[PDB]
């Protein structure tokens, strides 16, 4: 299981950036719109359970397989 669950917090598809807060990973992590797991119809929910695998892209962390629980 080389996944990790966690919640978001807040999340902007005006820009096409988020940021999601991991139990586990206490600290925060950037995500985007462009791996995500919701068929189509970006949108998602403040505060809600969601998993990923920060993925690599600009510095570390980064989205990575965004999906909800």
């Amino acid at each position: 299981s080389g996944k990790m669950t966690g919640i978001v917090k807040w999340f902007n598809a005006d820009k096409g950036f988020g940021f999601i807060t991991p139990d586990d990973g206490s600290k925060d992590v950037f995500v985007h719109f462009s791996a995500i797991q919701n068929d189509g119809y970006k949108s998602l929910d403040e505060g809600q359970k969601v998993s990923f695998t920060i993925e690599s892209g600009a510095k570390g962390p980064a989205a990575g397989n965004v999906t909800s629980l």
